[PDB]
């Protein structure tokens, strides 16, 4: 087993609903199990800011699975929660399941890059992150912890 983590967004169609439907699918992938959720944040939208904020929010998910296979399901939760894509860069969504990390694996593939490649860029979500894995250790010896003590991110207010 390996614990992943991933990023829960929403900010269209009622985002609390979307992330608790969200938990209780990311419960029933297989081969996994979910340990930790953190609190749910209420977020400005980053990158295009015409949109609804966001609640952003983190999971542990002990798993035996491959990432992509990971990747799979977390892909099929979010269409099943009628996830559309439209033209426009970063728009809004129903929900958004971004896998930041995989154990302390990097993983480069055609589907899926590990660690997120921005995550050390975003309160939103290195904060629910820290909430779960206050002790989390990123693959390149970074601490997380070290992250939110120097670098300058806005504070987060719970949902
Ligand atoms: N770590 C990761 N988690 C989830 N999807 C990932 C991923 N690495 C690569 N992907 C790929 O990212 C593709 C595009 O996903 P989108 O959800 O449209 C990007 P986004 O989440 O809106 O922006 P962001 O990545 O800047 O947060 C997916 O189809 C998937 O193949
Ligand atoms: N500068 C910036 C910047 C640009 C694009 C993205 C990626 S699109 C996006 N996703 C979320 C989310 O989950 N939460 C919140 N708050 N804003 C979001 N914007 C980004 F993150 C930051
Ligand atoms: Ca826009
Ligand atoms: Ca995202
Ligand atoms: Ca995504
Ligand atoms: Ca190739
Ligand atoms: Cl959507
Ligand atoms: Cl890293």
């Amino acid at each position: 087993m390996t614990v992943a983590y991933i990023a829960i967004g929403s900010n269209l169609a009622s985002p609390l609903e979307q992330v608790n439907a969200a938990l209780k699918a990311l419960g029933d992938i297989p081969e996994s199990h979910i340990l930790t959720v953190s609190s749910f944040y209420r977020t400005p939208p980053l990158g295009p800011q015409d949109q609804p904020d966001y609640l952003n929010a983190a999971v542990a998910l002990e798993t035996s699975l491959a990432p992509e296979e990971l990747l799979n399901h977390t892909q099929r939760i979010e269409l099943q929660q009628g996830r559309v894509r439209k033209a426009e860069r970063w728009g809004p969504r129903t929900l958004d399941l971004d896998i930041m990390l995989f154990g302390n694996e990097v993983i480069n593939t055609e589907r899926l890059t590990v660690p997120h490649y921005d995550m050390k860029n975003r309160g939103f979500m290195l904060w629910p992150l820290f909430e779960i894995a206050p002790e989390l250790v990123f693959p390149d010896g970074e601490m997380l912890r070290q992250i939110l003590h120097t670098r300058a991110f806005d504070k987060l207010n719970k949902w």
